[PDB]
């Protein structure tokens, strides 16, 4: 037969044996939600109604007969079962030829119209329906506590999209996490919306308020999941085990709520040391919410404060706001002048400088919104000084907005959690982190191997989180060509503010999302190809510095130009060429044929 409505493609006449079976395919997908889809085709041509491109409607068939089709592996019968393989046979030599249809991507975002959520369907339609009952250098960079104020919701871009290599994983994680509240007595009213987070992806209904979301120990321990299930999708999108994926890494280095979910990713080897060793990671980051969450409690602000922020743009004041593009102990003094009139309770320390400008500040979110009130001061609304001297007498720029931790993370108050976690991580039995970590993984505090237990390595774990200053510039320092981001949440997480810390090296690419936004962190299909490798600015060893022979080898001629006007008027300036020089000559005051019989009255005693 034919995929039909106005871009017509091959989908094999069986002769007797497969065309029986297309009148169960013809008018099927032939529904009037098909073909209501068609009247859009003449004069609003193809914004929407996919058979925007011929291979569009065929996956779309290639989705609907696999998406009411058996839908069990012990199959409903085998009706729906076979044509579906060749259903996706047919597509599997029309438009991939091998390499992997998210290379398709790219061709999606080279051939036809720019859409990627219509993109997304024709990776769920191809995988799920490749799954139904038939047909089975490097850097890696972890996110969190990122700059992604959902945090939840690319889980629910993941589970819908993919349902194949995220489905097993879920089934025990969700009930995993459900499985640690009893442990912990107490935990419970702590935990005062039930972890129930099946039915928060099955439905947007009961899917909670974003804020309950973003409480602490809801956040930081699904986040890591996240950090671990796409790294179970280029494993199954690679065919690779962890193992694999570990055997191609040099890096594997990451932030402070994936620092840990880097660590037993590192002894990782199986699938069978996979879940063993997700245990490791989800019952750190559920008791590292629990430990925090009593030590500093989340308040209701007052209202007061609440108005001001809102002119500022500055957000909810939740405690733990950064600046922007200031050089460092300018704005210490403004700590010291509050750390001053605050007394020893609520003193204020920064946390992180995350990069060569930005300045990640946590502690009580009155005294954080104390230090606006001078930094208020000293502060320009954005007026323009480049005019009159601006690199001598200048009032500065700001952009502070806040970032929504609800417990102020690497500070110095919250001391007592930190030894008792490791109590509870003593508790039960997965203490151990021996030497099995075979990739490198710097710290996110001077890189050290960290295979130098007789640290007990389950207890820096802590206050490396909650103690420790990142200075994220030295757990760089790598010696690679590109990079994974694992960044959970958008082109925003981790990758994005990586990249100014580097230059003349790696364009890296990220595994969640397939967007883009300019040919300098360009993702969603680097993943999945052969035959194009780019290496882009080599700024410093490429472009640098060298003088140059001639045909007959000389020197060039000594780059030095000179071009002025005042001086520079007649035939004393062709003696100034006579040595080594780019010698210039012009506005010679009349242009009427003087200065240019002149031009010859040099040129010839040039």
């Amino acid at each position: 037969m034919d995929a039909y409505s106005t871009r017509p493609l091959t989908l094999s006449h069986g002769s007797l044996e497969h065309v029986l079976l297309v009148p169960t395919a013809s008018f099927f997908i032939a529904s009037q939600l098909q073909e209501q889809f068609n009247k859009i085709l003449p004069e609003p041509t193809e914004g929407f109604a996919a058979d925007d491109e011929p291979t569009t409607p065929a996956e779309l068939v290639g989705k609907f007969l696999g998406y009411v089709s058996s839908l069990v592996e012990p199959s409903k019968v085998g009706q729906f079962d076979q044509v579906l393989n060749l259903c996706l046979t047919e597509f599997e030599n029309c438009y991939l030829e091998g390499n992997d249809i998210h290379a398709l991507a790219a061709k999606l975002l080279q051939e036809n119209d720019t859409t990627l959520v219509k993109t997304k369907e024709l990776i769920k339609n191809y995988i799920t329906a490749r799954i139904m009952a038939k047909r089975p250098q490097l850097v890696a960079i972890f996110g969190g506590q990122g700059n992604t104020d959902d945090y939840f919701e690319e889980l629910r871009d993941l589970y819908q999209t993919y349902h194949v290599l995220v489905g097993d994983l879920i089934k025990f994680s969700a009930e995993t996490l459900s499985e640690l509240i009893r442990t912990t007595l107490d935990a419970e009213k702590v935990f005062t919306q039930g972890l129930n987070i099946l039915e928060w992806l099955e439905n947007p209904s009961n899917t909670p308020d974003k804020d309950y979301l973003l409480s602490i120990p809801i956040s930081c321990p699904l986040i890591g999941v996240i950090q671990l299930a796409h790294y179970v999708v280029t494993a199954k999108l690679l065919g690779f085990t962890p193992g694999e994926l570990r055997s191609y890494l040099k890096g594997a280095t990451g932030h402070s709520q994936g620092l840990v979910t880097a660590v037993a990713i590192a002894e990782t080897d199986s699938w069978e040391s996979f879940f063993v060793s997700v245990r490791k990671a989800i019952t750190v980051l559920f008791f590292i919410g629990v430990r925090c969450y009593e030590a500093y409690p989340n308040t209701s602000l007052p209202p007061s404060i609440l108005e001001d922020s809102l002119e500022n743009n500055e957000g909810v004041p939740s405690p733990m706001l950064s600046i922007s593009n200031l050089t460092q102990e300018q704005v210490q003094d403004y700590v010291n002048k509050t750390n001053s009139h605050l007394p020893a309770g609520k003193q204020v320390e920064i946390s992180l400088v995350n990069g060569a400008k930005n300045l990640v500040v946590s502690g009580p979110p009155q005294s954080l919104y104390g230090l606006n009130l001078t930094l208020r001061k000293a502060k320009a609304p954005s007026g323009l000084d480049q005019s009159r001297i601006p690199f001598s007498e200048r009032k500065l720029k700001f952009s502070n907005r806040f970032l929504p931790v609800a417990s102020p993370f690497h500070s110095h108050l919250l001391v007592p959690a930190s030894d008792l976690i490791n109590k509870d991580l003593v508790k039960n039995n997965v203490s151990f982190n021996a030497k099995d970590i075979q990739i490198p993984v710097y710290d996110t505090f001077d890189g050290s191997d960290l295979r130098v237990l007789s640290g007990s390595i389950s207890e820096r774990i802590v206050d490396c989180i909650i103690r420790l200053p990142v200075k994220w510039e030295t757990t760089t320092q790598f010696k690679a060509t590109h990079i994974l981001d694992f960044g959970p949440g958008g082109a925003s997480g981790l990758g994005v503010l990586t990249h100014r810390n580097k230059d003349g090296t790696g364009v890296r690419v990220i595994v969640a999302g397939t967007l883009d936004i300019n040919p300098d962190d360009d993702y969603g299909f680097k993943q999945e190809i052969f035959d194009v490798t780019s290496n882009g600015l080599k700024k410093n060893p490429n472009w640098l510095e060298e003088y140059h022979p001639k045909l007959i080898k000389n020197k060039s001629x000594x780059x030095x130009x000179x071009x002025x006007x005042x001086x520079x008027x007649x035939x004393x300036x062709x003696x100034x060429x006579x040595x080594x020089x780019x010698x210039x000559x012009x506005x010679x005051x009349x242009x009427x044929x003087x200065x240019x019989x002149x031009x010859x009255x040099x040129x010839x005693x040039x």
